[PDB]
């Protein structure tokens, strides 16, 4: 995608950095700012697995302080927001290791 604020798309799921609009095809999806940031990170760092520690650093930063399970909490809310189109299946748990976003499922 040779464009910075360009719309990211994967398996029918699109995310607009400018308007913060996320869609399963043409149906709009609802999620908070943390989930959006998490989804944005996943769609741009696909297939690879990340520990909660890595996801905390990439998404929450450092000037805040959050526990690892908080990641699990927002992973849940994100999956929940992605259900309409079944895209929640793209947010996958890597047993006792972390999470990955995949087109394969």
């Amino acid at each position: 995608p040779m464009a910075v604020e360009e719309v990211i798309e994967m398996q029918g799921l699109s995310l607009d950095p400018t308007s913060h609009r996320v869609m399963a095809g043409e149906e709009p999806l609802e999620m908070g700012p943390t989930e959006f940031k998490l989804l944005h990170f996943f769609m741009t760092h696909p297939e690879r697995v990340y520990s909660r520690e890595q996801l905390l650093n990439h998404v929450w930063g450092t000037n805040v302080y959050v526990e690892d399970r908080t990641v699990d909490v927002h992973i849940r809310r994100l999956r929940k927001a992605l259900e309409p189109g079944g895209h929640d299946r793209m947010v996958q748990t890597v047993r006792g290791t972390g999470y990955r976003f995949s087109t394969r499922f």
